[PDB]
Formats: C-alpha cells, structure tokens, sequence
C-alpha cells in the first residue's frame, strides 16, 4: 500500500480540489472564475501555502518569519496582478463579514485568558498604555504630518488616530502562547497586553471620526465625543448582564455542555460585534466581547480549558483569510510614489514615538527594566484597525467630489497601508523572539 | 444556581433565538419574515417540535408514533395556512440541494452497514425483491388506473412507476437500528433491505421517464431506456475506482484520519449526487454512493464504526430538513376533493399487490415463514421518490399548455401524496414493532 509522503500529499491534493469541486457542485456558477465563492476558496489556500513557504520552506535561515508576512503578501499579490484579479473577486460584504468572526474569535480568546488576580493588580496601568501611547502617537505623527506631508492639522490628527490604534489579532495570538508556556504569568505581562486592547479602538475610533467630521465640516463634536463614552456604558452594560448570563444556565449537570458553551460565546460574539456595527455603535461589541468572555471564565474555574482549544481551532481556520483579506485591500492605485519615503519618515518616528511613551507609562508598575522593554516592543503591530478605517477618509472625500482632500485622502491610505507592512511583521517577530529571554518563565 | 428542569428549558429558548439573531446579523433581511433563511429555520424548529409533540407528549398511548409523520404534518400545515405561508418560503433550489444532500447521508450509512459476506450469499434475491414488486405494482396499479381513475394506458404506467419505488429514507434509519441489536444479522435480512433499494430507483425514474414521454410524443425510446442501462454501468465504474481510492490513500499513519475519511466519503457522496443531476444522469449517484461506501467499508474493517458516527449525527440533523420540505411540497389546490376516495383505492389494492409479490419473491431464499412477513412489510414506505418526481408529470403538463392532461396530472399528484400520507407513518411503525418479534435476536 502507498505510504510515506507520497501518500501525505496526494490525500491534501484532492481535499483542496474536493472542497472546491464539492462547493462548485451545490452552488454552480458562484464557485468558478470570477464568481464571489471562487474568490474565498483559493484566497483561503493562496495564504495558507504563502503562509507555509515564507516561514518554513523558502526563507527560515533569518529568524524564522511569521506567518502573517506570508498571508499578507499573498492577499497583495492577488490584489494587484490583473490577470490574477479579474478571476478573483470576493464583494464587499462578505468582506467585512468574515474579517469580524475573525475579530469575535480573536477577543474570546483574549477574554478567556485573562488572569482576575492579575487584572486587579494592574488597572492603572492597563488605563495608561491603552490611553497613553494611543494619545502621545496621534499628536507626534500629527506634527510630522503637518510638515513632512504638509497636510492640514484637521486632516493630521486623523492621520494619527488611524495610526494610533494596537491591533490584537497580532498581539493576542503570540502572547497566548507566552502564556501557556507561563513565560510571563509572575507578575502578569501577558494579561497586561491582552486586556488593554480594547479602550484604544474605542478612542481612536471616536477620535478619527470627531476629527474626520470637521475636516469636512458635517455634524457635530458633541455627539461624536459623547459616543466613545456612550459605548464603554452599554459595552459594559450589555457585557455584564450577557457574563452572568452564561456563566450560570449552562450548568454542571447537562450532557452536551462544551458544545453549548462554545455555541453561546461565541455566538453571542458575533452577535454582538455585528448588531453593534448595524446600530450604529461600532467597538461596543469589542469591549462587550472581552468583558462578557472574561466574566464567563470566572464562573468556568478550570472547565473552561475544553472551550479554547475549540476556538484555538476556529481561529487557525480564520487567521489565513483575515490577514489574506486584510493585504487584498492594499493597491497599488491608491499609493503615490511620489511621497512613500517620507511616509516611511512619519510611520518611523511614530513607531520611535510609540516605543519611547510606551517605556513612561509601563515605569512605575514594579516591572524591572527588561519587562519594559518588552511591553514597550509588544505594542507596535497595527494591522486589523488600520485596514478597517484607512480608506474611509478618502471614500468620504470622493463622495463630496472635493479636489484637494482626494490628495489628502491617498496619503492617509499610503500611512494606513505602510504601517500594516513594515510594523506587524516585525512585531510578531519580536513578541516571539524577546520573549523568552526578557520574561521570567515560571519555575 | 437554577438548575432542574428550569435551567435546561432556558438553555434550548436561547439557543433558538440565538441562532435566528446569528444568522440574521450577519446576513441581514434575508433572516426575516419573507426570506428564504428564515423558512429554513423555522421549517427545522417546527419539524423538529412537531416531531417530539406527536410520538412524545400528544400521542404515546397508541403503539409509539415515529417522528416521520410529525415532521410530515408540521411541513403539511406551514405549506397551507395562508396567513403562516406568505412568511415561510424557501427557494426550489435551495430545496433540492438540502434534499440531495439528506439523501447523500442516509446512503452513506446504508454503504456501511452492508455485510460483505451475507451480501455474497444474496445476490438473487436482492436482485428479485428490487425488481420484482415494482414491475408487478407498475402493472396492477396501471391497470386499476385505467378503471377506477379512467386515465389512459400512457398515463397509467408513469402513475405505476411513480407509485412503485420504495423509499431509503424510511428503510435504513429503521434497519439500522435493528442491525445494531443484531436482531437478524445471523441470515441478512437487514442488508437484504438496504442494498436493494439502489436498482428501483434506476428502474422507476428510467421506466417513469421513457413513459412520460410516449404520453407527450417527445424524444424516443431507446435512449430513455438506454440511459437506464448507462446509470448502472456509469455508477459502478465511477463508484468502484473512487471506492478503491479511498480505501487506500489516508493511511493507517496519519493524524486526522477519522476528520479526512469522513469528509472524503460524503463529500464524494454529494459530489457524485449533484454532478450527475447537472449533467443528465440521475440515480448514478445513488448507485455510485452505495458502492464506494461499500467498497471504502471493506478496507476499514473495523476503523469505520468512528466514521457512521459523525454521519448518524449529521443525519439527525438532516432528518427534519428532509421530511419536513417533503411535506411542504403537498398543498391542496393540487388535490382534487372529487377523486380522494378511489384514489385511496388505486394505492390501498397496490400496497396489497406490493405485499403479496414480495412474498413470493423472498420465498425461495431459505428465510423461515415469520422474516418472509417482516420483509413483505418493511418493502412498503414510499416517501422521497414519489415526493422528487410527483409533480413533474403536471409541471410540463402546464409547460405544453395542453387542456386534458392536467386532469391527469393531478390524479398522478395525488396518488404520489396520498402514498406518503398512509404508507410511510405505517411502514416506520411495522419495522420498528414487528422487527423484534419476527426476527431472530442474536445470542
Ligand atoms: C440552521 C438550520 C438549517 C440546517 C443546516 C442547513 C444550512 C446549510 C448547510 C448546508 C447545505 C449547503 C447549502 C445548500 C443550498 C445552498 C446552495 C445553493 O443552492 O446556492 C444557490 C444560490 O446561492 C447564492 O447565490 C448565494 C451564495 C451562498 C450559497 C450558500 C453558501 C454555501 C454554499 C456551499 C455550501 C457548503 C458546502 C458544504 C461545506 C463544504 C445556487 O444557485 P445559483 O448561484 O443561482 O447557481 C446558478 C448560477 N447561474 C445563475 C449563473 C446559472
Ligand atoms: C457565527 C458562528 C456561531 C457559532 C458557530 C458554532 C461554533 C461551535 C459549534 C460547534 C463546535 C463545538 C462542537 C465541536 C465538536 C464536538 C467536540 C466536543 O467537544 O464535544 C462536546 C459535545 O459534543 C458531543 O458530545 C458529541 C456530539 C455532538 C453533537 C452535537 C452537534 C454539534 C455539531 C452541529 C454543527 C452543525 C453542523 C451542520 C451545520 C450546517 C463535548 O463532548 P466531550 O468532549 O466528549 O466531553 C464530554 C462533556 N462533558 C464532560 C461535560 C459531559
Ligand atoms: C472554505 C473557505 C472559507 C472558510 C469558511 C468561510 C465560509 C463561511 C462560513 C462562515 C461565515 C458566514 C458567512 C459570512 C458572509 C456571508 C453572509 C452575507 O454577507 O450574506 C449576504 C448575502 O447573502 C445572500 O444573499 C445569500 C444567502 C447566503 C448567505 C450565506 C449563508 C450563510 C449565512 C449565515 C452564516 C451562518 C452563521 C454561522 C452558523 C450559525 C448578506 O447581504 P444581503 O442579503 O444583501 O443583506 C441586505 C438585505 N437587503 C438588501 C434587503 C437590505
Ligand atoms: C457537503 C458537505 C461536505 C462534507 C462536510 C464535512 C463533514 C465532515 C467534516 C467534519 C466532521 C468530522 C470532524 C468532527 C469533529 C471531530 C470529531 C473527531 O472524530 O475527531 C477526529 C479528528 O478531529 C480532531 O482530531 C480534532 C481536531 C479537528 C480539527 C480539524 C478541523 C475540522 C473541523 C473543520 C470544520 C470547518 C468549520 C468551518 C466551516 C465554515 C478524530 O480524532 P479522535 O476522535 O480524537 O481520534 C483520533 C484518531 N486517530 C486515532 C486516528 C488518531
Ligand atoms: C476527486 C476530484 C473530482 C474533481 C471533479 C472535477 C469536476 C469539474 C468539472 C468542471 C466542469 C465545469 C462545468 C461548467
Ligand atoms: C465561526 C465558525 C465556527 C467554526 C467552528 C469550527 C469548530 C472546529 C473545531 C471542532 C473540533 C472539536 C474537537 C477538538
Ligand atoms: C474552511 C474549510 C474547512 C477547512 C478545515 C481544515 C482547515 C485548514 C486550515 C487549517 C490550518 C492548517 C495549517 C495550520
Ligand atoms: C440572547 C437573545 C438576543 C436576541 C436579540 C434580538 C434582536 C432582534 C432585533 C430585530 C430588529 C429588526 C431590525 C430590522
Ligand atoms: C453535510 C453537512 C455536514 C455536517 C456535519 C456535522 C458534523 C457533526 C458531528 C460532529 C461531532 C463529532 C463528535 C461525535
Ligand atoms: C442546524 C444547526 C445546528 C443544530 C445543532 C443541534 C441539532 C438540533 C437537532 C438535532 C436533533 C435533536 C433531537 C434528536
Ligand atoms: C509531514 C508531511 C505532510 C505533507 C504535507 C505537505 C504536502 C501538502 C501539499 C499541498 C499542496
Ligand atoms: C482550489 C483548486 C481549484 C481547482 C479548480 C480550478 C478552477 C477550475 C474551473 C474550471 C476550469
Ligand atoms: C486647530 C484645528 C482643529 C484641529 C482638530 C483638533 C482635534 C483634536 C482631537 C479632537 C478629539
Ligand atoms: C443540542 C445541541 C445544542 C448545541 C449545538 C447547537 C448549535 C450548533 C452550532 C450551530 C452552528
Ligand atoms: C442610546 C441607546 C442605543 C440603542 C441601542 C442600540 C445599540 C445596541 C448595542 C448592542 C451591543
Ligand atoms: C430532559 C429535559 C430536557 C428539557 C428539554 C425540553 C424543553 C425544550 C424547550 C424547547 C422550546
Ligand atoms: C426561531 C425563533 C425566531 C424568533 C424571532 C422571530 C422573527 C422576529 C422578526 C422580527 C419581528
Ligand atoms: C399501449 C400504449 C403504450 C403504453 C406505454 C407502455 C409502457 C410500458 C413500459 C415501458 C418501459
Ligand atoms: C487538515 C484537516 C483536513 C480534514 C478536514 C478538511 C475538510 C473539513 C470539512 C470542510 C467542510
Ligand atoms: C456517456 C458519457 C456520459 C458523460 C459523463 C457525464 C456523467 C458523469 C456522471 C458522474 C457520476
Ligand atoms: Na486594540
Ligand atoms: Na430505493
């Protein structure tokens, strides 16, 4: 009987031309060339074999590259060549759709990892770097934007705020893994950076659109403003009533426990992250994910071990086609070679910027100096916020069909676009790689 | 804590509203009344509570209701009442493919419940019992349609082969159970029943098809019979090359193998059901997923029992769907109130027929008097065949425009619903209850 590796490889080859051949079948012309489904399915394998080679077969003689490098290269490729275009083409809504399960799974995760004795001792702190480098860097790259860009203060200060946000898909993911080694638990870096995730989007969120509104002079500051602090109230609100919801009518006694508790986290994830959006309140179903998951696992002593590894699986399914959309946004249409060296120039001292304030506020919570060093190098990945709002400016600004804030719009799109290549990469790298060696492992 | 039986009747509430706010967030208006999701759903939670009212709580008093008729019903009342079918409509594509795909399942479980070695030992009979009963019912049920109905002979034989074939969807669900038990393993009289449901369906859609056109004078004869002969030889040799193919190329050595052989068989099962309905030989994929399944359970000689488990509890998830769109297909301005009562007639004599030939066909096999009894009853439940080709006599009736034939199409429909109606509740029934009896139980 065939055995070795030519078995191994011809089993995945027809399971990748199965899965489309079976899919093409119920659906018919949607699965093909040029057809919405075409689109997932190959984009689903072009960032998993990216992902692959990058890291294992093509170039692990560096430190080993992460996969993320591999997924987003593989979404810009097919992007720009047109030959590779025209065939693949997945719509907007389906889009969005599938990079927020991506997000809802991603916050669970981080809720359901959250150490409550170690959130206790350190909530001055997650206030500070969640509100402290976010401000300082909006400010700092808003004062290169007026003279390196020579775009005006309004259209600075949404260049920061889109510049200012921490993902946590980049950060969450690596520093899980910390955590199950216990790299960290001590003192507590590993929740530090999971649970300060959430206010940041809040605020740079509500800080784009307060600053995007008067760059086109359209509502009202009051509103804007007073919505940020309106989604921490029903964010913790709805977050706090679902928590105890679940943590107690699933009970001990029932049969198919796990795979109800999984349903009803995550499920009320999605519903939250998307019924948000639709109401208008976007980022109040981040902040009702991480809380709802995060008293859900209070109740779950030690059973809720069984529920993450079945997210931990969904994630590893989700993660190619949210960093594989996320690089298929980039064009290269949209970009200006006459100003991307010194769009370097602000993404660069930003990240300068963003490391130095990030050292103050992380200097007086009793970590020594190499735990600094590394939450202040663990902060900088900036890849789902980026992609979410960076094209909404210049969207808005072809829709008053205006001339000079089109110009405006491209360079926050180019400052939206590099930051995601040049910081998430080498933030992965970092988190991984400084890791051990700063971080006290348990004994 | 609540606990009890108050706990777990609030956990199941959410998890139904649940899943509609779910799916309605992400895909919007079409998860509303008038959409084509929400029929879905709701079509599954009232099959599925119909299910649970009528053998459970409404009616137990009587020998055990199955679910087939409660899931019947509760399709039969969403398909008529007005005011409750204007919000539930699913689309006819989206009908036939969760159809095809419950029909996909329950072969893939017939496949693996085959014994290799009492198969061998019947051969003849599996052969006789296949095509014997349907012949002879296609005969008497034509020559009391000339009569009691008064329709022509052309007419008379697409209502014998549409009132003939028996149906899988009733049959191995229930002999499976009985193979679990092993109540009759020692001769094969439950891998009698489930291999020869694959030759009736060739030989009615092929006798049904070659009929329906001599009724309108379209296309000729020999093809139509030809193709009969072609889906046998076709879905053999596909379904042999693929079945050695799967017996073979996921290895003792893997990692997934139980997740890969599973999704390889019915993935390979829906591909081949809905390949061959696009390109115009149907019943191929009911032969070709019986005999790789059979074929792939030859070389899992004991590593298939984990795999029918995934696919028992993929097909109660499907056994609602399935039977529930059966009867939501029935309405009642297709019936016609002048001809129900010898319309009654034409079915109740045929099932007689049907009993009494597949006596003598089953009386020359070394069965004993008491299992020549159980197989003459368990031959009858005719649900999904007469359901997927009852309405294409009076469809392209209507599509000729002609005056007379629709009088005959509704005489046909009605004969193809009423034969569910009154066949299928009472066929569950004397399988599941004269099964234990008859039968010889192992020691
Ligand atoms: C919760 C209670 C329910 C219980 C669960 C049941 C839930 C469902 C679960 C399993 C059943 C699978 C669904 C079968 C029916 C849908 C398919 C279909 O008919 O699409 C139709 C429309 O489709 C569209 O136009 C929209 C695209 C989405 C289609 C569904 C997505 C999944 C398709 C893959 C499924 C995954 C495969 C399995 C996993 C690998 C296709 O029609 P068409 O596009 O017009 O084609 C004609 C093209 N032409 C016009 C150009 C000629
Ligand atoms: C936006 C998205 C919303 C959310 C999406 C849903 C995501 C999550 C959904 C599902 C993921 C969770 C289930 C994973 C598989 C089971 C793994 C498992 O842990 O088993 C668990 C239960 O499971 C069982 O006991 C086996 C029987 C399961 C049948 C229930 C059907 C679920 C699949 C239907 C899928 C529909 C398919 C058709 C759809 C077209 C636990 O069993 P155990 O491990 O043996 O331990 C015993 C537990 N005990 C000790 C407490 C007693
Ligand atoms: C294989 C590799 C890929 C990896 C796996 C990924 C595969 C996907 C797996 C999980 C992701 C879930 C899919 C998200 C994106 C699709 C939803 C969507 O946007 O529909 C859009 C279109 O939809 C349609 O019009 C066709 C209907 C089928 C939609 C998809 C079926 C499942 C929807 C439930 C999903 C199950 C929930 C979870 C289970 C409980 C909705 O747009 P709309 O209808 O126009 O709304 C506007 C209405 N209006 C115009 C009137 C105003
Ligand atoms: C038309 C339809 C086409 C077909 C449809 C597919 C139907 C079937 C598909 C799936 C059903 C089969 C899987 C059921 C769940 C696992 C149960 C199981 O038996 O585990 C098995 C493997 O599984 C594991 O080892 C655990 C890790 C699974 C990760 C793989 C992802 C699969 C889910 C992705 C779903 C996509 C979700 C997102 C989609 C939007 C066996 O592990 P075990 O039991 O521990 O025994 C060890 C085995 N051993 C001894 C040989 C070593
Ligand atoms: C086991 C692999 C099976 C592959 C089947 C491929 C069938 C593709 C047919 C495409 C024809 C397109 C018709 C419109
Ligand atoms: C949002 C999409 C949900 C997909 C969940 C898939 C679950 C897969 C994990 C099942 C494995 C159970 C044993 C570890
Ligand atoms: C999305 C359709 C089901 C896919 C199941 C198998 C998942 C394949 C990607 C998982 C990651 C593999 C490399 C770690
Ligand atoms: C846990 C149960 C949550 C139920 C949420 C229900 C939300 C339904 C809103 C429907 C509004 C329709 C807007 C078009
Ligand atoms: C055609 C639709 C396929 C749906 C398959 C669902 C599989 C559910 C069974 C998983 C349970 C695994 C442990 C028994
Ligand atoms: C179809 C969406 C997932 C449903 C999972 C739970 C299955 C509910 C029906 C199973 C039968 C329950 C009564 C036996
Ligand atoms: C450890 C051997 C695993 C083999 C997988 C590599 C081959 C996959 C081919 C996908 C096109
Ligand atoms: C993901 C593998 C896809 C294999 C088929 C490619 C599309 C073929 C369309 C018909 C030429
Ligand atoms: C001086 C012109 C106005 C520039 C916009 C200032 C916005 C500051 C941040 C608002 C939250
Ligand atoms: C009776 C099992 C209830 C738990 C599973 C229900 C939800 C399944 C996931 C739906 C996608
Ligand atoms: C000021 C009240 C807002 C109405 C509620 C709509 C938003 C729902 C948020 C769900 C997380
Ligand atoms: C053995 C007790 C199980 C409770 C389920 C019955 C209540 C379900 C309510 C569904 C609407
Ligand atoms: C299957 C339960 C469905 C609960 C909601 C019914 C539809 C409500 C639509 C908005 C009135
Ligand atoms: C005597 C008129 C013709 C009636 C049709 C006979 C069909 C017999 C079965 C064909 C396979
Ligand atoms: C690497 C796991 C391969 C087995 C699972 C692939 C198919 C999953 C089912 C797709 C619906
Ligand atoms: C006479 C040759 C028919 C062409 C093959 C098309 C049918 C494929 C059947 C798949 C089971
Ligand atoms: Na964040
Ligand atoms: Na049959």
């Amino acid at each position: 009987p065939p055995h070795g590796l030519l078995d191994r490889v011809i089993t995945n080859v027809t399971i990748i031309v199965l899965l489309w051949a079976v899919v093409w079948s119920i659906t018919g012309s949607e699965c093909l060339p040029g057809g919405n489904l075409f689109g997932i399915i190959i984009l689903f394998y072009c960032a998993i074999i990216g992902g692959k080679l990058l890291g294992l077969i093509k170039l692990p003689t560096l430190p080993p590259l992460p996969s993320l490098l591999g997924m987003l290269l593989a979404g810009f490729l097919i992007r720009n060549i047109p030959v590779i275009n025209d065939n693949v083409q997945i719509k907007h809504k389906w889009s969005s759709s599938l990079r927020s399960i991506a997000l809802s799974i991603i916050l669970v995760r981080a809720g359901l990892g959250l150490d409550s004795k170690a959130l206790k001792k350190l909530k001055g702190v997650c206030v500070r770097l969640s509100m402290g480098p976010c401000i300082v860097e909006a400010c700092t790259s808003a004062l290169l934007a007026h003279y390196l860009l020579g775009l005006p203060w309004q259209w600075g200060f949404i260049l920061g705020f889109v510049l200012g946000a921490v993902s946590p898909a980049v950060v969450v993911p690596s520093m899980l893994l910390l955590q199950g080694g216990g790299y960290g638990v001590e003192k507590g870096v590993p929740t530090l950076l999971m649970a300060a995730g959430s206010f940041d989007d809040i605020l740079a969120i509500t800080g784009f659109n307060t600053c995007l509104g008067i760059a086109f002079s359209t509502g009202s500051t009051v509103f804007n403003v007073l919505r940020g602090v309106l989604e921490v109230v029903i964010g913790v609100a709805t977050g706090s009533v679902l928590g105890f919801f679940i943590q107690y009518f699933p009970s001990r006694d029932q049969d198919k426990l796990v795979c109800k508790r999984t349903f009803l986290v995550l499920g009320l994830s999605v519903l939250a992250v998307f019924s948000s959006v639709h109401f208008g309140f976007p980022g109040s179903g981040g902040l009702c994910t991480l809380v709802m998951a995060f008293l859900a696992g209070m109740g779950w002593t030690s059973e809720k071990a069984e529920v993450e590894k079945i997210i931990a699986v969904a994630w590893d399914i989700f993660q190619p086609l949210l960093f594989g959309l996320i690089g298929a946004e980039v064009s290269i249409a949209s970009l200006r070679p006459e100003t991307v060296g010194l769009c370097v120039a602000t993404v660069g001292i930003a990240v300068l910027i963003r490391i130095l304030t990030t050292f103050l506020m992380v200097c007086f919570a009793g970590f020594n100096l190499k735990e600094k060093i590394f939450i202040s190098f663990a902060w900088l990945p900036k890849a789902t916020v980026q992609a979410a709002i960076g094209s909404v400016a210049l969207d808005t600004a072809r829709s008053h069909g205006e001339k000079q804030l089109e110009d405006y719009g491209m360079d926050v799109l180019t400052v939206a676009f590099l930051s995601i290549l040049i910081t998430a990469p080498i933030g992965s790298l970092l988190i991984g790689l400084l890791g051990p060696r700063l971080l006290q492992k348990v004994e």
